[PDB]
């Protein structure tokens, strides 16, 4: 039954259990993963309001001291880029992104999206014809299973995560596990199905908006947001958009379960329905750097192309 | 069908016989690049383009006996496992050569039959690509995605003249977005007839989805031997985009005032949809890597066509 979300636990919102899965506000967690860092500011004045507790450490500055300034002063030069780039109105799902030489943290990567009258900054540090040679690789497949494993494999071998798994779901929101590419001595998923709530309907209708989301290290504690509410609304801030938004309590112990210590996943989208799902996993934690997961988001829209011809080619 | 082309004495092309100009065997590529071609098994160079020892350094019988696997040790098993016997003439494979005579050059390889045919021309070697892809996704109608795909292309190429050109149902075409220097005729709103892209150019386009002339006023250079000795017939070069442009074609541009000619086919059901079509008033050879962006924007471009077009009907 599709029930409304609970409020977050920072409002008094009751806790997780396998009962209530389809009504956890995962959109709104109130805090980011521990590898970088997160500000909100205010959309036309450019006004600091939220950062995430360990900003000083990637950014260099206090936090009176960043919150004291407004990003025309702290990026001058990205500052009128992101104005442009990120108009008034327009959707959340728009991101605009920029490498930056910060002095104290080395080469950032800087991405961008607006939710409202909200800017939201996220920072993470950042570091041949791969791309372009899977491309034409993947367009010559002959049917949706060479399609499928060609994929598996091109992103295990961009990537080295241990599991790279192609993810179909079926019309009832089962999935399936219909290609993958493994280390040697990992079991096979190959064939097997899971059930609907594996992946709730909140999620899945996140993950059509949305396309790519992580957990670089399923045992890192989350770090909150500093005021956890947006000062503008005394309202939860909309982390739906951000990569460093901190993972489901429940999914990251399904996955440690699992002896996971890493997750990514791609959608693929067909018609406007979230069709499955890129899944990697690691056993190890493990950052992958932003440039390369712009390779894999690239793949994720050839593959969202590919899978719609290959079908079509299937009556 | 097809007339022979003009080195087998066919016929000369006129504007009565559009139709059957065999566009995709000229036996010539434009001299901005080299080309050789070679056996699938051996790795001989059977052809090469006459100005090969320009931008690869050799001596010019040095090459037509010689093996890939000398001239490219590294690469000649790569190619072997990329481009399997069988496969499809659309399937490239590329690298980046650091070669001796000149500093780098990329390499572009395909396979027609028993025949690699392959291409090298001068490279080098940020998110303007990510921040494309998401404006594109983020355009409300087909509309204003036309018109965010040519800026964001003339912004990334500094072409002169960046449009969407959209083929109607008998393949009439219509320019519906352009982005352009300031000084240029507008475009916008045009219609053309079918035969200013002939019906044997649109199949090709089908298939091979980037093409261009560099310089519309630059000659050809021819391929010795012309024919492939394994055949004792034309090379397929459709699938080069070293090949010889069409002088009927090159004449329509030098005719508009154009000096460089780029366009990136947008696929949707397997049929062709339309065309970013660039040009420059002066001759321009954008590098590899560059093309490469186009190549990657078509797809996504193919993509949200259908979303958009979806979202009205
Ligand atoms: C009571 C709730 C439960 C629950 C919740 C939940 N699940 C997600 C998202 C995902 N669940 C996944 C499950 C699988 N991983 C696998 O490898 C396989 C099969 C071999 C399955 C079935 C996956 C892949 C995702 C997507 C994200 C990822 O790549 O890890 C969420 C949303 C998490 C977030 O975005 O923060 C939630 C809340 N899962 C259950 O099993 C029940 C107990
Ligand atoms: C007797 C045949 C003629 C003919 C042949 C022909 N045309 C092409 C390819 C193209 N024609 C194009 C025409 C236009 N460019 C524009 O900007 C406009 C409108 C403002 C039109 C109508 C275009 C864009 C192409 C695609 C190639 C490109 O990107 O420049 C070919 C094929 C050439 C080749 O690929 O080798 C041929 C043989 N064109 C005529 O107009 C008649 C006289």
């Amino acid at each position: 039954d599709p029930l409304p979300f609970f409020p977050p636990l920072y409002l008094g919102g009751p806790e997780i259990t396998t009962e209530n899965c389809e009504r956890e506000p995962i959109h709104i967690p109130g805090s980011i993963q521990p590898h970088g860092a997160l500000l909100t500011a205010d959309g036309h004045s450019g006004e600091v309001l939220q950062m995430s507790l360990n900003a000083a450490t990637f950014l260099g500055q206090e936090p009176t001291v960043l919150r004291g300034q407004t990003l025309a002063a702290l990026l001058p030069e990205q500052w009128p880029a992101l104005q442009a780039a990120l108009p008034p109105g327009c959707p959340d799902a728009l991101q605009y992104r920029a490498t930056l030489d910060w002095p104290a943290a080395g080469h950032l990567s800087l991405t961008v999206h607006r939710v409202g009258e909200l800017l939201i900054l996220e920072f993470e540090p950042t570091e041949p014809h791969a791309l372009r040679n899977a491309m034409f690789a993947l367009e010559s497949a002959p049917n949706l299973r060479a399609l499928a494993e060609v994929a598996t494999q091109t992103v295990r071998e961009l990537t080295g995560f241990d599991r790279v798994m192609l993810y179909k779901f079926a019309p009832d929101a089962t999935g399936e596990v219909i290609a993958e590419a493994r280390r040697e001595g990992l079991h096979a998923f190959l064939g097997h199905r899971f059930p609907a709530s594996d992946i709730p309907a909140q999620a899945r209708a996140l993950y059509t908006r949305h396309l790519l989301r992580l957990t670089a290290d399923t045992r890192a504690a989350a770090v909150p947001l500093d005021p956890v509410l947006n000062p503008q609304t005394n309202a939860p801030t909309p982390l739906g958009g951000a990569v460093l938004r901190a993972t489901s309590p429940m999914h990251m112990q399904y996955l440690r379960n699992m002896g996971v210590g890493s997750s990514l996943s791609v959608s693929v989208v067909v018609g406007g329905q979230l069709w499955g799902l890129i899944a990697c996993h690691h056993q190890t934690p493990y950052v992958l750097p932003p440039d390369l997961r712009t390779t894999l988001e690239y793949l994720g829209r050839l593959l969202s192309l590919q899978v719609q011809v290959k079908e079509a080619l299937e009556h």
